[PDB]
């Protein structure tokens, strides 16, 4: 009964409580997901416990040892019932998982130090006096490892090298390092996080140029379990019911600092 | 498995959200009591309908046909599992149903638009050109009902048969007719909804004076439901977790607009 969501701390999507020890279990957290898993289980009717991930990963398949991390592990392995979070629709996931239609549009983009002089990818690949980085075991990292376009080879192949790490193991890490590092560090991240992070104190990031990329996030559930049409079902009613629009406004823009 | 909650449309208590016909079941209200059943049905760990009561009632016991309504009829005659809603613990309703232990804390009181006359109970008794009421079917007119302080003696028999009438089927009713009545009618209510109207624009009505007794809000069950415990259990928790001042918080002061 007690169907468990795998899912990961990152802001606004699911932080914890303030003071958060006051409370347990699913109480424990709040976020747009958080509001999202509720609902859903409000709507295909479900018990549920919110899991935070325990290697706080995405889910990316090591090359050599075949395994799958992060949330996308989870589900594969049998140890999670159903993911909510920001978990990026991709090809090489849709073969090993389910995903619900897209609950959230974004885009690979651009964060920088507010005065970098930047303003595009090919900006950053021409030049080596900024650092940049992205997310480690994520949709971001594996989009600039499979591209063939040129500007982005370029970029792969320098970050790919870059010492020390310009991969991060989380994006606080990316954001951290974006801000203590005086403009010689831009940070590739979704969108979504960016226009977050845009909006916090101390104001001092921002999003440059348009997205790379156009996607979208959806509900995971293991492959051809019968938790997907539900589920799915219920993503599009909230769609057309005008209620992930309010969410995404109560998160990142009502919340809105800067 | 659906245990079915009484509750009464009350501000800030239950109210339609904005625009409610957008949604289905217990997503079409909002308020304090929704709060509080979701997250005791949260404690209890329990699935629940909001029932909204029919005739719209408290619950009195009718003098003639000796039948109870509202939602303590409801309780009593197995309609309804549980009341989550501003229900006075009273002796004459613990002889028929359970209350937990009091999960806010109100008094009677006097609202009076801003400008009347008026700061006591005395006051009021001691004239005749200020009218005054109360709800009907209310633990509040029972009060005035059963009272055998001459000063309450007194504003019994006056209201008893004034006429118009001037017990009020519903709260909104009272507040309307003191705003429409330009200072010729106090109404007597709960401190609770006294001071949430206190904080209503246009900001024409107020509190008066001390509350002429001191009392609580309890959730209710059938007489010897085994529900009892754990919702009581749930109670003692959310007071001392300081969830219940955090949701009077929420729907009183931080929406205040006065
Ligand atoms: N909350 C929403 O309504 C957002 O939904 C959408 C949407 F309506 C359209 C798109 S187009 C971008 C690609 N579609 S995708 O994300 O399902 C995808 C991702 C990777 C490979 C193939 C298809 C996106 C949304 F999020
Ligand atoms: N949210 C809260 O903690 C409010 O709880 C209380 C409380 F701690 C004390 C009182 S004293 C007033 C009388 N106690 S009663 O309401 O349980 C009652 C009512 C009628 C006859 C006998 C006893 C009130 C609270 F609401
Ligand atoms: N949403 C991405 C993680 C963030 C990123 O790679 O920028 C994923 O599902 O892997
Ligand atoms: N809370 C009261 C209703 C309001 C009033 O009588 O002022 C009751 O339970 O009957
Ligand atoms: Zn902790
Ligand atoms: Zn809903
Ligand atoms: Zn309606
Ligand atoms: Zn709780």
């Amino acid at each position: 009964r007690t169907i468990v969501v795998t899912t990961i701390l990152e802001s606004p999507y699911v932080m914890y409580k303030k003071n958060h020890e006051q409370l347990e279990g699913n109480e424990r957290y709040e976020g747009y997901c958080v509001d999202l898993a509720y609902e859903i289980a409000k709507h295909v009717r479900i018990k549920y416990k919110l899991s935070i991930v325990g290697d706080g990963k995405y889910g990316a398949r090591d090359p050599e040892t075949k395994i799958w991390n992060g949330m996308v592990g989870e589900l594969v392995y049998g140890r999670a019932d159903i993911a909510v979070a920001p978990l990026t629709i991709t090809l090489v996931r849709e073969e090993v998982i389910d995903f619900s239609k897209p609950f959230m549009s974004l885009g690979i983009s651009i964060m920088i130090k507010k005065g970098t002089p930047i303003e595009s990818a090919e900006d950053l690949a021409k030049q080596t006096e900024i650092a940049y980085g992205t997310l480690d075991s994520g949709s971001t990292k594996e989009f600039f490892r499979r591209s063939k376009i040129a500007v982005y080879e370029k970029m792969w192949s320098y970050m790919k090298s870059a010492e020390p790490s310009v991969f991060t193991k989380t994006t606080a890490d990316g954001v951290a390092r974006v801000r203590k590092s005086k403009g010689k560090f831009a940070f590739l991240l979704e969108s979504t996080m960016n226009e977050y992070i845009e909006q916090r104190k101390p104001c001092d990031t921002m999003k440059v140029g348009g997205n790379l990329d156009s996607k979208g996030y959806g509900v995971a559930t293991p492959k051809g379990s019968a938790l997907g049409n539900a589920v799915n079902l219920a993503v599009l009613k909230l769609n057309e019911q005008g209620l992930l629009d309010k969410l995404k406004n109560k998160w990142w823009y009502d919340k809105g600092e800067c």
